[PDB]
């Protein structure tokens, strides 16, 4: 009843057995599997749940403490149809919701995770203050730290807290009448969205968006990160000297901030996390996926490659170079970065921590495994076993 | 309600309605997504599907020749238990397994199989002779055709012709004393069973294994393809010279022997079927893979590469020329081959091609995305809905 997985490099087998308490339902089903696809009771269901993972977690299930703490959930519910975290308990639930993260191949991290609680926030400034606190701290002038902030959770009487931006940092996408774009062609909505709210644009390629901020049933307010706290990192390559001259570069805070945050059945709309970039990310899909910097011709030129036929591999060794160009950047900038190869490594020793520690792991093959370079890292010969458990981090609806 | 499937390169959507069709389950369920893992009435009920898929593709569906051949098959059910397929239905059959196959990258040629009707195969010197001549006239001196021989269908009462090797052409892999392995790792169980039959091993990486063929209620017997029949290509570089010196060598003939045909209820366990080789097979997973020939490193050290650390990417700038080097040893010696960009790009317009044809197309995105380069193709920008149809090709367990 419980699924085996194989690892095809090694041989070795496992089963698991955490699958089996998958909280929620996935897309597929035995007649067809969409795993390539992006995207009352119940509460006390949850609730109750959530509560048995924390006092589990402390060595305490089953104590006079547990017992009582279900109980004033219980009551919470009963008289407002919602309830209050502990402190301890929306740390350990933040945890838990990265642990959780099937798509997520540097968990490895998990338990090193800075909270920091703003469920006391009033106002879109206070947002503001908050998230830039969240920023200066995870910064670490290059030494990155991990962390999250949590807003006020989703409430029966009035509207949620949401950040309109996607991460906390994004270069702005501005369409040209040409049909082109200049920036991020990723980043054309919500760059628009900004001028619609206010904010006079740049004109750069690289130009750090506002934060577009939202206080429960108020319109967003714009505001503009101080350039002193957004650390970025000039790309440069160690022997192809006309590299440095292109004028790319990137930032160093991965920061998502529109996914929603579920512990024990309650939501957070607003809750930004981050960590650090691994490599690919930024090399590979936001330099030279098409639909975005698209960067991969031009630099195959200026490598001298022949770009008339595809069997030359053109494309390839563009593609690493520029991933190299990013590494040895970030490495010269002292920003913390880490490599696919690095990554997908620490990643099954954590496939192993969680064997031994839970009997399986969710995990997303297609989103684990690096986008260039896939069957050289190891992740890539191992069978996984997607499913959902909460605490998790979960998509939701776009404010506007 | 019909699954909604998105490219998120250019942002178009398609609606999967063929899944609704998926004759047999697979291992998802709302619980849990296993998608990455490698592996009477019932066949009239099957067999009546096919003869209607037969008759819906010449058009005449509802015919009298339709009605007359639904009762010809159920008559020979009753008379027999089982029945047999007309040559035309045979043909027509196997493309349709090929179509339908839902790992495979190469099916914008379906069409274009040449089908080999081997069902008059007394013996294993019969399936011998049938299987140098398939290899004969798929090779074609280089300019390799699509094609597929199919030996007598499973049938009560009686053993299955079967071919033990898992291609028909098969480098010997010798276990060392010391633990290491001589030749292809993936190939020792089969290079022992042919010893074990009489085959006199040699000592070279790169030895053609003998082929060993089950005949009904028959012990496997042992052939020596005649050298001349396998053609093979020397590996070179176009411009690192000492590449030719590691005395690397791959086969043109890429031909699956050990899966099982399916066609309208009936199974035919020995249809060994070819076409070409997509590069990245041989540059990627048969020589890089660390359970196959293992050549990263010591073409990184050849290369005058950093192997001291990861961040290098030594791994991934190998890996391209080693790719680079099969691509252009087989373009020079005039042998079929499409590389990783040609091939999921002729991938793409198959599935506009099946979309209007069928309103889908079973595909599992895993297995189509190459394994070096993923995103820099546009496979990797598409959503894809993988189920089982039937005729098909299935995996089955070793004869042995
Ligand atoms: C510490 C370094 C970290 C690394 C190297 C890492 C790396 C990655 C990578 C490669 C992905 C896929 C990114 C994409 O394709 O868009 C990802 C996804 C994800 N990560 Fe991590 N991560 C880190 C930290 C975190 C933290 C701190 C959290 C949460 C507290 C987190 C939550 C997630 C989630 C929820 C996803 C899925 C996002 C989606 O579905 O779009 N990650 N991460
Ligand atoms: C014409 C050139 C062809 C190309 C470039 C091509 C390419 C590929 C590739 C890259 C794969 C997956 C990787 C692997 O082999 O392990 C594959 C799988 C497959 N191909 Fe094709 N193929 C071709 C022709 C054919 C033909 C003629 C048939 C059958 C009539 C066929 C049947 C299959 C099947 C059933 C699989 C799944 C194999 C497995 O599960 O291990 N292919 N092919
Ligand atoms: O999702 N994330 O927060 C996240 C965190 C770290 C990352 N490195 N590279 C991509 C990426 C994404
Ligand atoms: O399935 N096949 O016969 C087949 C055909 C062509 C191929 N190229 N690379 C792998 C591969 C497999
Ligand atoms: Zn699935």
């Amino acid at each position: 009843k419980f699924p085996r997985v194989k690892n095809w490099e090694v041989g070795s087998i496992t089963y698991d057995t955490l699958s089996a308490q998958a909280q929620q339902d996935g897309p597929c089903t035995p007649r067809r599997c969409l795993g390539s696809l992006v995207f009352p009771e119940q509460l006390l269901s949850q609730a109750r749940d959530f509560i048995n993972q924390y006092y589990s977690s402390i060595k305490r299930s089953g104590s006079q403490a547990h017992e009582q703490r279900l109980q004033e959930v219980e009551a919470e519910v009963a008289a407002t149809g919602t309830y209050q975290l502990r402190e301890s308990e929306l740390v350990f639930g933040a945890k838990q919701a990265w642990r959780n993260a099937p798509r997520c191949v540097g968990r490895i991290q998990w338990g090193k995770l800075q909270v920091f609680d703003a469920r006391d926030c009033r106002s879109a400034q206070e947002m503001f203050t908050y998230i830039c606190n969240h920023i200066k701290y995870a910064t670490n002038r290059g030494n990155l730290r991990s962390a999250i902030t949590v807003f006020p959770q989703r409430c029966p009487g009035r509207g949620d807290f949401r950040i309109w931006n996607s991460q906390l940092v994004r270069y702005a996408g501005y369409r040209q009448q040409d049909g082109s774009v200049r920036g991020d062609p990723a980043n054309v909505e919500i760059t628009e969205l900004c001028i619609q709210h206010g904010w006079t644009p740049g004109n750069g390629r690289f130009d750090v968006l506002p934060l577009l901020l939202q206080a429960p049933d108020e319109p967003p307010e714009l505001f503009l990160l101080p350039p002193e706290l957004v650390l970025e990192v000039p790309l440069e390559h160690p022997t192809l000297e006309w590299f440095a001259a292109l004028g790319l570069r990137w930032y160093a805070l991965p920061a998502v901030s529109n996914m929603l945050l579920e512990i024990g059945g309650l939501e957070f709309p607003a809750a930004p996390f981050s960590g650090w970039y691994m490599s690919t990310e930024i090399g590979t899909r936001n330099l030279c996926d098409p639909h975005r910097y698209n960067i991969l011709e031009d630099v195959a030129v200026c490598m001298d490659l022949d770009t008339r036929t595809t069997s030359s591999l053109w494309k390839d060794k563009a593609a690493v170079e520029i991933n190299v160009a990013v590494l040895h950047s970030y490495q010269l900038a002292k920003v913390t970065i880490v490599d696919h190869h690095a990554a997908t490594a620490s990643f099954m020793k954590h496939l192993e921590n969680e064997q031994k520690a839970r009997g399986g792991c969710p995990a997303d093959w297609a989103w684990i495994v690096p986008p260039i370079s896939g069957s050289l890292t190891p992740v890539f010969h191992q069978e996984m076993v997607n499913y959902f458990l909460s605490p998790a981090f979960r998509y939701q609806p776009d404010p506007w």
